[PDB]
């Protein structure tokens, strides 16, 4: 038993992160076959960073303004494109360590596993949701950028993240592996704001569902709701409206506990509505909105 | 910005987890060298557990009784002994991916990540600390077992931890890698009480740090306090005692926010006594006491790993 944040094991993923500076700019890179992917902002000084002429500011650069150090291994940067806001970088030597891999754009309140890195050197890895405003609540300082998000699969990493910047209430933005940023984001400096943090309600849930599993029952009731109902009373506190697929993806929880998912909306709305009262659900004083469903099931059925 | 729960990178530790089977028992062992640690349980039928006498069951064991796989590799057990909780099965094979490693017995109150492993399979990483009373607040399944707890330090992995058991409390029990156990348990099909669960103070007090440097500041006040009035409210909150050496090891964090620890200690001391009024910390409606001041200057200057 027990219900922890759990990040994927980041041993196929730390092969993958090198150094990338550019000037006096160092940040992380993501090397895969023969290609580097880092941030295009990699290539700017702290003037161009206001109004970047991205395009403009690459064909200043050549394949020499490229440090490219896999530990103590300089590689050969033989090329330089931008797609969307990530470079390209193709070096002359494959990354023997290449794993098995996919590049994903995750949809909003989909969870991942972030390997925070600095000079190309893994510090950590913990959890992160993409939150329906498109921004993570990660653990990010200078140099953190190229920093890449991940789920694992089978044998197979679905990198879904590379890191950009920080937002000024202390989240954070940035790209699938394509360079498209999640969100509204632009890689300027610039205060950028992020639109209302909507919590995500299916993940309230299924932690909910991971509560029973766990022990956690005071919060039942004998009241059942419908999803209109449900969704009226959610909306009034920024939670994200329940669609009948989110009561699908709750299916199996449903079942192992035995509580249909509108039982369980019940508990939510009587939790919405009268606040905990200081007690805990899994060790917290809130509400959990950044498991997924199928973190629940992960940890409460055991895979690997 | 931000302070996240974060573990250390598995990399190094991934490649040295394997399968422990004997009879129907399956669960992970710890591959270093030619060395091959689990629990000693793994000999166990359900019929034993409850009162085993591990001495005579190991005796009806022989290397053959134990198959060992590291992923699809079949190892050849050539050896097998028991020191204290853990069995040392002597394979044919070194483990070619050992990192260099130590093996320490922490303290209680400091942390170390979690590789979680079924099947000798690791299926993730979470950051732990060892409580005053000895328990981890870990997430473990049956087959979890063997799962190992550690520190990386340059390149150095200090094992620290291997798990045997969960507590009637939900809360878990391990041994460290010579097979003596944290706290009092024993590895018996029995419910085990751990003490009272004090909170680590000086891990609180970091924390509080770690939220001014992240600028969580509304709960400094303008009042200081002493060593012995805080620990006269802490006590009443089973807090562990602050000592000087707590004190001392905060230095530090208290530079480089500029707030002195006694004035931190007089905000703790009103966060006991007036709760939180419903406010957050780090996004927690509770005081954290599993980030030690060392996991908090890591994380807040930003320290990789070779
Ligand atoms: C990447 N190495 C870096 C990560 C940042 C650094 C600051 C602390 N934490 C992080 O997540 N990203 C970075 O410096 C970016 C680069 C910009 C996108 C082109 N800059 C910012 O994140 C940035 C700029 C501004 C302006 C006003 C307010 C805020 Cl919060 C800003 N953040
Ligand atoms: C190891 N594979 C396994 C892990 C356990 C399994 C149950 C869920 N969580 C875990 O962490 N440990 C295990 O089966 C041990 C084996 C015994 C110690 C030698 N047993 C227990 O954890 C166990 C026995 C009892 C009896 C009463 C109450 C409780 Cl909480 C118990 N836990």
């Amino acid at each position: 038993s027990g219900f922890r944040k759990m990040a994927f094991p980041s041993g196929k993923v730390e092969g993958c992160m090198v150094q990338v500076t550019c000037g006096t700019t160092t940040l992380n890179g993501l090397w895969l076959d023969d290609v580097v992917y880092c941030p295009r902002h990699v290539i700017c000084t702290s003037e161009d960073m206001l109004n970047p002429n991205y395009e403009d500011l690459l064909i200043r650069k050549s394949n020499h303004n490229f440090l490219v150090q896999a530990g103590n291994v300089q590689l050969r940067v033989i090329g330089h494109s931008m797609q969307n806001c990530v470079l390209k970088l193709k070096v002359d030597t494959a990354n023997p360590k290449t794993p098995k891999y996919k590049f994903v754009r995750i949809q909003p309140g989909q969870t991942f596993s972030v390997l925070a890195c600095y000079n190309g050197s893994p510090s950590g890895v913990y959890q992160c949701a993409m939150r329906p405003n498109f921004t993570i609540k990660g653990s990010f300082l200078n140099g953190s950028c190229g920093s890449v998000g991940f789920n694992i699969d089978y044998d197979c990493v679905s990198f879904c993240y590379m890191h950009h910047m920080e937002l000024p209430t202390g989240v954070h933005a940035g790209t699938d592996l394509e360079g498209n940023f999640y969100g509204p984001f632009v890689d300027r400096q610039t205060a950028q704001a992020a639109g209302t943090d909507t919590t995500i309600t299916v993940n309230v849930l299924a932690w909910l569902y991971a509560a029973v599993i766990n022990g956690d029952r005071w919060f039942l009731n004998r009241f059942t709701t419908t999803l209109n109902d449900f969704n009226l009373v959610a909306m009034k506190y920024n939670y994200e409206p329940l669609t009948q697929d989110h009561v699908d993806i709750l299916g199996p929880l449903s079942a192992q506990t035995g509580i249909a998912v509108l039982d369980m909306c019940a508990s939510l709305k009587e939790l919405l509505q009268n606040g905990m009262n200081g007690r805990t659900i899994l060790g917290s004083a809130l509400l959990e909105d950044e498991f997924t469903p199928f973190d629940v099931v992960r940890q409460c059925s055991g895979v690997t």
